[PDB]
């Protein structure tokens, strides 16, 4: 029941996978990117021209090049959820790093030696791109730069620039649409965390696949749950007002995890599941920040309460909570928000008393979320497909500005990577041994990839763009807009990429071209 | 469990389904149209003159060539849920686009510039075709084009004429028929929106596919409903009186929905459920608009009273209920007739000391459907067999007067089409790249091959025709009859097309042609 | 010579408007363009290195100062001066000949063959 | 009826052909080599430990991997006859050359730029291997080199030497079996030039394909011949006396050579063909050295007489005659020996009063050949089977001597091969292309080839001999004997390589590979 695949034709047999999944998603990057259509599940087709969906629905007959292609795949899924954009960006680059990779094992070359010139090089890389990265300090250059993010006009991009403005770091702006065509912005007591979702099942609405609840109560207690009765008991209370719960006391047990998914799944209780920030005295020390502030108290044994009944005070309450994969944000509760702005002078309190060192960066990243709260915008409305269609470009917009400024910004078009591809030829490693050397080249003319993908499906030859922009001086921000084919500078002309998107994807990329070429051996199950 | 098509002949496998679609629904267009013979579900085939019942039962075996032809089907299905006729038209020019589109674009012509050629010469012959229209201003030039566009005699169209010549814009004109053999003409308090029912499950009588009820509550809030144990209590205070039932509360979810459809498929529950009209607060100036009008009150949480239990003061009245795709209309009832008389008096209240601009426009749009009403008439009645006859002649009588009205009037027969055609000779883009110059030339030998199917499946050469009417001067109206089969013009002999099934019908095929010739890369699902 | 005669012959057919300029001769025209370029196009590559990148240095320089590229070294020289040249004669024949044939080649439409049995 | 194979596979599959041969070839070498048995022709088969043997006999089925070995072939072929041996030694570097160089082809190298590498590389590694080369100037050393050379004792050895040290330079040793068991050295008026035969079929006695005749008469002019009824009028005079004849006048057409090899066959004509030394005026200057010194007038048209008839005048003797592929040697004859004591009196004349350079070593190298003679060494004779394997031994030894008294000395074993490889790291070339870098890297792996296969096919791990090698000193003569398995010094244990066979070899095979990997489309005739 199990297959064995060897020796060298087992490696070209899942990058043939691999490329196939490159070739789909290369004629997708590019201003001048092509349709994709895609057969429905059921009636009319869908046509995409994302990298994202794409690389979701990809999945091959031949299993060797199915796991080769889903190996990209994580590379990419990784890097959209750590960075918010780029897919197509790392899947041509993982291919590049595989394709030229293999070119050069196919010598005989020690693939050891290899991909440790493949690490250090992008590693080295990455300590570059910090360089080659623009930073914004003003809030009037931040305007300029979250406007031309934005898709065309700026006016809403000047909106989200005030917005943040207001809030100056540790974010987070969440948006809504309605209900007025005008510009409403709305600060209220609202925080987040960095934890996730238990079950990818509780889904409220894909392709989103984001879980958003509106008026519902919060739970939470430090211990990890496994029982059922305390909860059903909750359900009672669940049902006796017809409203949503939220919990999130760290580990859930699969008992209580199914009996959530199925009761969910029949819409008699909408529940949601998640998971507990921090660790240890700190878990403890962080539910019991954020009960209150939701107006609820703690049901811990440390005191301690906690019995089979649950009532409308051991629950705080959220008038609107949105999580997502790795993030967890409630916002708009209008409860005690007094405790917002006394536990922050308790945090304080720990903070001038503190003789240690990770409690006062421990208490000054919890007094930067708190003070930062959730200011949350609202977008005005002409028709009611403008309103929609506003509210998927200001997501796009607000996610990039965000993308951008954590990072830093870097000329885009995928220029950037040549910029970086021509300073590989410098570097003189240890102990400078040919292979090694091997894998500088490697990345040189993998990064040479994305840009000649990007040129050539828009419909010019990719080797004179390459030649025009390298030859002349790279240092003048000089680059070619593919929108417009022309020689002009990225910068003032408005074509930025976010510089997380190119070190994530870089990484990645690496990462998955690191796991690929070291293997020779695989294995999969056959059906008989 | 997914395939890959790519490169050139994926193309050319869905074109060719395309070209199959376009083949039996081209031997459809025309006067003397042919025949298509449908294979019964169980019993007795099905012969069909119309193009929009074979585009609607066309799906190939090949899943390539069958989303494609799928993909036409939405071109042709969205023309005929937007102008109201023209689905073998557009079905024949978006395969006419494709063909001379692929045509082209096999000797390795750019598809970028090629399409953007295709978009911006049919967007000006859009704005061409504007200049194109001939408008009516009159009640009795009216009368005139009813009465032709009504098939044979007059009489009936006569009929309309003075229906529509009552209620001057914004309609709406709804037709029964019954009792008497004699003209009623009925008009009452009624309105109607541009929102749609929910799900197309609910279709009352096919394939009509519209859900009409007599003798029916009306129900509306408007936020969004989730719950399903208040809707249950209603339910039995729906089965103490057996009658049906009226909701539309914006978005009801999928546990209400799959609950509302079951209910009706039993026949215990008459239903139905549709969205909300306008926006924000809007909404609940609307249904509170629609609310007393059919004499109910309203129960909005705003304040706000919403529990369990509803009786008569909740909930309205109305005597009839037309529902379509985008359209929902009421009519008949006997409530407050002060209310239609009262609400305009506070719109024009507000609309005098109203300083903005949208919600004058806004004020304007609801004071001038309110003011419109609905206007019901009654056909008379021969036989039993010749009122059916009758009510069919002047069901596609009104459609095609409204979609005449609505954007003008341009000569049928497809002969405006060769006027447009001989008008991109003169267009000089820019930056006048051969590409879209060969875009043109597509858009030029496309719209050629509408008049060419019609001649030449009526029996004579389109050739000798096409050279006919464009040898000759093409603005004195000159054009051929292919039912009489001689020069004549288009005008004073009665073969005329409204304006809105020219423009939607070209619109929507070079859309789903640009997202055709863009395509490079299909996917499918298949079978192991 | 090093077949760089050929772009600049092929970059004189986009001032030819003919009679009586129907789009199907400015096709043609367009096809010997594309045409010139296979050869030099073939030359480069064959040689090993892209022929795109030197066909637009050779092109969007001045026509006129005899520039070239020498595939034997690989470097920006005018041909003339360092001495790689092709009789005219050689360039005329093989071109006219190849039009010739290509003229009794798109024309045909019927192909016959005596067969084995 | 031309078959057509392109791409890169149509270069693997002759390089397979030839990995074929060389793996045959290759478990030839090796003082422990292995035992090759071939299917004879009719009856019992036939044994083979030599690579030569082998090599002639070896044709594969695939037309294009038999096209690769025969490629191969050439090269060890002509290695052979211009060094007298080296034929494995050929074929493995040849196919290493060609491996290694497919194997780095592989990752889309220019080969180009790699063959130009391999060409410099090796050419400096000749010049390099003239370095490496130790010279013999002592007869007494001269004689240490024959005696090891020669196989086992040295007594006959011993006596090769001193037959050398009589006749200096320009040889020419022959030698000769018969008649009584003793040492009888001859030293008689003879002479040699470096011509061949006209035709293959010619050769007397296979293996050797060496043709020797004994009491035959001569005959040589200066003009083309093609007429025959001339020769049938000296065939008739060579049947008068039953005597074979000897001719060689530059170039006889078909049409004699014809009747030459037919008349030849049947046995009723002994016939010799061969061209002429020089070239112009040189021709008729060197015939007529030979004419008079096998006592015998010159037959041109200058003076000049050439009629249908021939006497004994026009035609010279010559006791034996022997001549092979590249050379031709005359000796024996009792002729005019003033002869050759005169024409050296005036070759001395003509150079005293020559003012030019050419006609200087003109006189220099007939001069040379011309007071060199030919010496003829007669062996001893124990048993019947004790010369004929004495023979043999004698003859690879002079033929060894020869080829190491040429060109000079080198160690043997493969072990040069190293030294030579462990200086091309040293090496930077112009303009130092990377690809060019990988050419030098190319030799460097091939050349480790042929000691691998020899240590390893004996029965020893070839990486620890080559790392106890290349570790220790590569200047002490330091290496490694498979016929004994010890770390021992080449030059005085006694294997030694001719520094001729070393780089004709080397030389060859990068010659084979070159026009090898330049390959880069094969044509070849099929079968229908």
């Amino acid at each position: 029941e199990l297959h064995f695949n060897k020796d060298m034709q087992a490696l070209k047999r899942m990058q043939a996978g691999v490329d196939k999944l490159a070739t789909v998603v290369g004629v997708t990057i590019g201003p001048k990117g092509r349709n994709v259509v895609l057969e429905s599940k059921f009636g009319a087709p869908k046509i995409v021209n994302d990298g994202v969906t794409i690389a979701r629905e990809v999945e091959l007959s031949d299993p060797v090049e199915n796991i080769g292609a889903t190996l990209v795949r994580q590379a990419a899924a990784r890097t959209n959820d750590t960075a918010g954009d780029g897919t197509t960006t790392a899947t041509v680059l993982s291919a590049a790093f595989i394709a030229e990779g293999m070119k050069i094992v196919s010598a005989g070359t020690n693939p050891v030696q290899l991909v440790r010139g493949m690490e250090k090089t992008v590693q080295e890389l990455v300590k570059e791109l910090r360089k080659m990265s623009s930073v914004v300090q003003t809030d009037k250059d931040l305007a300029n730069v979250a406007c031309v993010s934005a898709g065309g006009n700026t006016d809403i991009g000047s909106l989200i620039s005030d917005a943040m403005a207001k809030v100056g770091r540790t974010g987070v702006v969440t948006m809504e649409e309605g209900k007025t065509a005008e510009d409403q912005l709305v600060f209220v007591e609202g925080m987040q965390f960095e934890r996730g979702y238990t079950s990818p099942y509780f889904v409220t609405d894909p392709e989103r696949m984001i879980c958003e609840y509106e008026n519902c109560k919060i739970l939470l207690v430090d211990k990890k749950i496994s029982t059922a009765r305390d909860i059903i008991t909750i359900l009672e209370s669940a049902i006796r007002g017809n409203y949503p719960l939220l919990i999130m006391a760290e580990e859930v047990e699969q008992e209580a995890l199914a009996t959530l998914v199925v009761n969910k799944l029949r819409g008699t209780l909408k529940v949601v599941a998640i998971k507990a920030p921090g660790f240890g005295e700190r878990r403890s020390s962080y539910l019991e920040d954020i009960a209150i502030l939701t107006g609820g108290t703690v049901v811990r044994d440390e005191m301690g309460v906690s019995l089979e009944q649950a009532t409308d005070a051991v629950l705080g309450t959220a008038a609107k909570i949105t999580i997502t994969k790795e993030r967890t944000t409630v916002v708009g509760d209008g409860s005690t928000a007094a405790d917002v702005a006394a536990r922050v002078k308790q945090i304080r309190n720990l903070q001038m008393q503190t003789d240690q060192d990770y409690e006062r960066e421990k208490l000054q990243e919890r007094i930067a979320r708190l003070s930062g709260g959730v200011a949350i915008i609202q977008v005005g409305a002409q028709t009611e497909t403008e309103l929609k269609e506003k509210k998927l470009r200001v997501e796009d917009a607000l996610n990039a500005t965000r993308a951008a400024v954590e990072e830093g910004v870097v000329p885009g078009g995928g220029c950037t990577l040549l910029r970086l591809s021509e300073k590989v030829d410098v570097i003189k490693r240890r102990m400078t041994d040919p292979e090694q050397q091997m894998g500088a080249d490697i990345i040189k003319r993998a990064l040479c990839y994305p840009i000649k993908l990007i040129a050539q499906n828009a419909g010019v030859n990719g080797s004179v763009v390459m030649n025009e922009v390298m030859k002349n001086l790279d240092r003048p921000h000089y680059g070619y807009n593919a929108a417009t084919d022309s020689f002009e500078n990225l910068m003032e002309t408005g074509i930025i990429d976010p510089s997380k998107v190119v070190r994530c994807s870089m990484e990645n990329a690496v990462s998955v071209a690191k796991t690929f070429l070291l293997a020779d051996v695989v294995v999969t199950e056959l059906k008989e």
